[PDB]
């Protein structure tokens, strides 16, 4: 059953929930971004309101196939009513398209939901600021200390300047990126952009990336691998067995393969600083791990919700455990004390 969690009390609306039937009482669906997790269940016989961003639209017209007329798309920073309801979409900060939701209740309440987000200053100055939020429906993916990593803009750093490198002294040398989803494309342009190449993908990735509103980009991609010295592939593909294989399939063309796997966080964190990230090398294959995250850090969350002083705050993400549960209603008491709201 739809839990508490996904429901705007005082509303017919839900958020992100589209894997338990039709929901009791649901006169719209919102959808905060084009994630599986979030979207499961949606398709082209989806037959209920969905409202999201243009960029999300675009992904389920063109890649679910879902029919135009259950798609309501809505601009950013605009306030907008929806079944009698004032509602404004915000960038999250997270994927292409991802967005938070700021709900006006008839009643006077005010909630904000996150869906996805990396928390960032830059949100202090939106429409947040215009008035008081009483209910925050937060993206606790990182809410425990031990959370740490380094900003987007340090992580894009040592990724151009170690492939740049790479190719400089070995230009028959290949970069290869990971990616199963949406999200955390600046690694491959920006990797791109240093080395003078548009990046190649399969036909799948390329049609995925044309939906998403990217300036000049199709200067910037291609479906011809053989003419672009940036592949992405597939993130199971990216270990020694199946680089190996795929440095066959370009035909003598390149001798090396530096490869990139952006993941979330992992227990390095704690210990390796950027300046400081060695690969895992079987002979003429490397395979860096980089930190790129798009949600909060411990310490971004705790920032903006102690600038927010949210009322009540319901956790959307590690709900499922009450050892979860419990620790993170001990870090809101501790931010809320802190700060004295
Ligand atoms: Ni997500």
């Amino acid at each position: 059953t739809c839990p508490f969690y996904k429901k705007i009390p005082g509303t017919g609306f839900t958020v992100d929930a589209f894997q338990y039937g039709v929901v009791e009482g649901c006169t719209a669906y919102f959808l905060t971004h084009f994630h599986s997790d979030h979207y499961a269940g949606l398709s082209k016989h989806f037959t209920f309101p969905v409202y999201c961003s243009e960029i999300t639209g675009n992904l389920l017209k063109n890649k679910l196939h879902v029919q135009e007329q259950y798609i309501h798309p809505l601009p950013l920073d605009t306030e907008c009513i929806v079944n009698g309801v004032k509602v404004v979409l915000l960038d999250a900060n997270h994927c292409p398209g991802a967005v938070m939701i700021l709900f006006y209740l008839p009643n006077g309440t005010v909630i904000l939901h996150t869906g996805d987000f990396r928390a960032d200053p830059s949100m202090e100055r939106s429409l947040l600021a215009d008035q008081k939020v009483h209910m925050l429906y937060l993206d606790t993916t990182y809410c425990s200390p031990e959370y740490t990593f380094p900003s987007q803009q340090e992580v894009i750093r040592f990724a151009i300047n170690t492939a740049f490198e790479a190719v400089t002294l070995n230009p028959h040398a290949l970069v290869v990126c990971g990616t199963y989803s949406i999200g955390k494309e600046k690694v491959f342009l920006a990797i791109a952009d240093v080395l003078g190449s548009k990046v190649g993908m399969s036909q799948e990735k390329y049609k995925t990336l044309q939906c998403l509103n990217i300036p000049e980009i199709n200067s910037l991609i291609t479906t011809d691998m053989c003419s672009s010295l940036v592949h992405l592939l597939p993130m199971m593909q990216i270990n020694f067995k199946g680089l190996q294989s795929h440095l066959k399939k370009c035909g003598g063309k390149y001798n090396q393969i530096l490869a990139f796997r952006p993941t979330g966080w992992t227990h390095s964190n704690k210990f390796t600083r950027i300046a400081d990230v060695i690969p895992q090398t079987k002979g003429n294959i490397s395979i860096y791990g980089i930190p790129y995250s798009e949600h909060s850090s411990y310490l971004e969350m705790k920032r903006f919700v102690q600038w927010l002083k949210p009322q009540k705050i319901i956790p959307t993400v590690n709900v499922g455990t009450w050892k979860s549960r419990s620790t993170m209603e001990k870090y809101f008491r501790e931010w809320k004390l802190e700060a004295g709201y």
